[PDB]
């Protein structure tokens, strides 16, 4: 299903938020492998090069997210 603003348990092995749950923000109808951008209260600020800081939203495919509600 993957609704908007629903609780989705991230199932990405190599991921800073694997095993946690992010708030779905919006899906992308482009065709990439991770068009669904999820939300995460967590933030990043440890060695992030010289371009912006903290991600806040990660990328995940439909089958990569486990919408539980």
């Amino acid at each position: 299903a993957i609704e908007r603003g629903s609780k989705v348990k991230i199932l990405r092995k190599e991921s800073y938020w694997y095993g946690d749950v992010g708030t779905v923000a919006s899906i992308d109808k482009s065709g990439i492998i991770y068009p669904v951008i999820v939300r995460f209260n967590k933030v990043n600020y440890n060695g992030f090069s010289g371009s912006a800081g903290g991600l806040n939203t990660n990328n995940f495919a439909e089958h990569e997210l486990e919408v539980v509600g």
